[PDB]
C-alpha cells in the first residue's frame, strides 16, 4: 500500500539493496553526508551490521523482519538503527535506518 | 539542529507537562487531528521501555530505544527519546514499523 515516493521521503538515512549487495537508492540525508556516491556501491565497502550477528547477505536479512537492525556508517561511525523491509516482488530490502544522536555524532 | 526535525520526518518534542510543541512532517499529515498542544497520553503510549509517560522518568533513559504505539490505528514508532536541557523539552525520534497495511497518507473527511 506504500507510495515509493513516500517510502524515500519519510527514510531520509534509508538505502534499498539487490542480492548482489548493490545499493540501488538512497535516501537525502544519508547521500548528502556521503564523500563518495552509494548508489552502484555495495554494502560492506561502506556498511558493518553491528546486530544482529549476521552476514550481509540478502537471505539472512530477509529471515529476520522483526530484527532491529544496527549498522555502522564506515565513514563517521554512525550507528544507524532500523527495520529491514524485504519487498519479495521487487527483490529489494529495504534498511530504514536512522542514527542514534549521541555527543559525538557528526554529520 | 532543526535539520533533526527535517532527518524524522515522524518525530515530536514535548515538554515537562506532556504537551507536543513540535511534530515532524510526515507525522503531522498521517494524524487525526493536529497534535501540537495536545498533551501525549491522549495520542500515544509507551509500550517500551514499561515506564510512566512522564518527562522526567523518561530524561532517566537516554539510551533505551522506546516504542510508542499511535493510538488511532496501533502503528509503532520507535526510536530514541532525547532530552534537550537547555530548551527543557524531550524529542521522540520515531519512526514507524513498516508492514504491508502501511499508510503513509493524510487522512481526508471527518
Amino acid at each position: 500500500m506504500l507510495s515509493p515516493e513516500l517510502l524515500a521521503k519519510a527514510f531520509p538515512f534509508h538505502f534499498a539493496f539487490s542480492r548482489n549487495r548493490e545499493i540501488v537508492q538512497t535516501g537525502e540525508v544519508l547521500e548528502r553526508i556521503s564523500p563518495e556516491p552509494l548508489v552502484g556501491k555495495l554494502i560492506e565497502q561502506h556498511f558493518q551490521i553491528n546486530r544482529p550477528k549476521i552476514l550481509i547477505d540478502f537471505d539472512a536479512i530477509s529471515k529476520q523482519p522483526r530484527a532491529l537492525f544496527i549498522l555502522e556508517f564506515l565513514h563517521n561511525g554512525m550507528q544507524l538503527k532500523g527495520q529491514m523491509m524485504y519487498q519479495p516482488e521487487e527483490e529489494v530490502i529495504f534498511f530504514l535506518g536512522s542514527p542514534w544522536i549521541t555527543d559525538t555524532t557528526s554529520l
